[PDB]
């Protein structure tokens, strides 16, 4: 059975990420050249400025770099006129128009079993001393909340621990691949798919609070390097 | 006595709201033309598009309006360079450069007694029986918590009573005074300074809170058309 929350910080919904996906055309050789472009285009926003010269996690994200180009997401509110503009005076030209995302709405989520994810290029967790390309379910989780109150500022502290007493996470296997994020540095990470299967006893409300850390984590990354395209992840529900 | 609270909801710090305010020099007759000029700079940005299709309240509000120009604040993270240009292309000239809200660090508020709020334009509140020119404790208490979560939009639901408890607010006098919206409307509403005491049991944690409602409250306006100019609070502690 389903027993519902009274109180203040589980029985109210939280809002949905909502951010912009850009694609680029143009050759850069590393995915550093592409992260410095985009540092370029948005010097006039302040938080953007603030956030680098602080070394914090910027408000968007490489995504799909390759040879011929990659993409850009953002959760900031853009003009996107403006970026269009902004990168064609740097020799890059965007393809197609912006995406808005989320581009559906959620059907109820009773019955939902659980979700797949797919790490689509090598992720790793950060540590003092030493990243670690390996998947902990707990630290995942604290990634993804951390991506989620990111994009939405104001959340009460959820707790970890108390998250996971409903979810499991299994694999049937994962994989290693290679990253390479600028002429001398390259990080070996994990990639493939990791099951997230929610317990019986899930109370309603927190599966619909899941998925929305994971599309939070979707538009910002997983781990390290996640604004240079590292730790790119695709939900399946 | 002081006696910390040990619960996730109010046991943590919420964000300060963050804003920019932009001075424009440029005669426009009504603040209904102010407002026009600023949803078109930002036709391309999806999030005021929507907004403005579905009648909900702008990122924006138009403060200062005068016979020579306005001023525009937003909590959006805006290029300003781009509004800077946008605007120019009006007609209108920006002065000096972008204030950044909050300009100051805050002390601790162990010893605050209370604020002073001051109503610099005419402020009313709509009902479908018509507005309400008057100031109401709660009333004002549930605007500027709105306020809050329309900039930092994680924030849970707080309890307006549970508030009103702790805080008494008063006037030695409150004025009347007109605002016209557009040629055909004028309306009178009221404006004056008004004291918000807080009593000996108010909790710690909720003084900073309460300021930070305000401050949100000083961005966006208060009460009915905030958007155009009415309900325009200076905060003193
Ligand atoms: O990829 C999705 C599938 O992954 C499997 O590991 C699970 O057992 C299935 O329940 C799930 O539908
Ligand atoms: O620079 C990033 C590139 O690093 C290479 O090692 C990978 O094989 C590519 O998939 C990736 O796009
Ligand atoms: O401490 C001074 C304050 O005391 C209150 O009782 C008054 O209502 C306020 O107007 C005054 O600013
Ligand atoms: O249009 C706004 C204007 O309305 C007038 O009625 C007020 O006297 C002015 O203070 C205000 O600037």
């Amino acid at each position: 059975n389903l027993y519902f929350q009274s109180n203040a910080m589980t029985g109210y919904p939280y809002p949905r990420p909502q951010a912009v996906k850009i694609q680029v055309k143009g050759h850069v050789p590393y995915p550093k050249n592409a992260l410095a472009t985009v540092y370029d285009i948005f010097r006039d926003i302040e938080t953007v400025n603030k956030a680098h010269e602080a070394k914090e996690a910027p408000p968007f994200a490489i995504k799909d770099f390759n040879m011929n180009g990659f993409a850009i997401t953002s959760y900031l509110a853009l003009p996107t006129d403006t970026v269009t503009e902004r990168l064609k005076t740097k020799g890059f030209h965007t393809v197609g128009q912006p995406i808005y995302l989320p581009q559906n709405e959620l059907p109820p989520l009773y019955g939902l079993k659980g979700v797949t994810i797919q790490f689509r290029t090598p992720t790793a967790f950060k540590y003092n001393t030493g990243y670690v390309p390996e998947f902990y379910g707990p630290v995942f989780i604290k990634s993804i909340t951390e991506s989620y109150r990111r994009i939405i500022p104001g959340c009460p502290e959820f707790s970890t621990s108390d998250i996971l007493k409903y979810i499991r996470f299994t694999a049937t296997d994962l994989q290693k691949g290679k990253y390479r994020l600028t002429e001398e540095l390259m990080v070996t990470g994990f990639k493939g798919k990791v099951y997230l299967q929610f317990k019986l006893s899930t109370p309603p409300e927190l599966k619909l609070l899941i998925l929305y850390f994971l599309e939070a984590a979707s538009i910002c990354g997983v781990g390290m390097k996640k604004a240079w395209g590292m730790g790119d992840i695709y939900i399946t529900i």
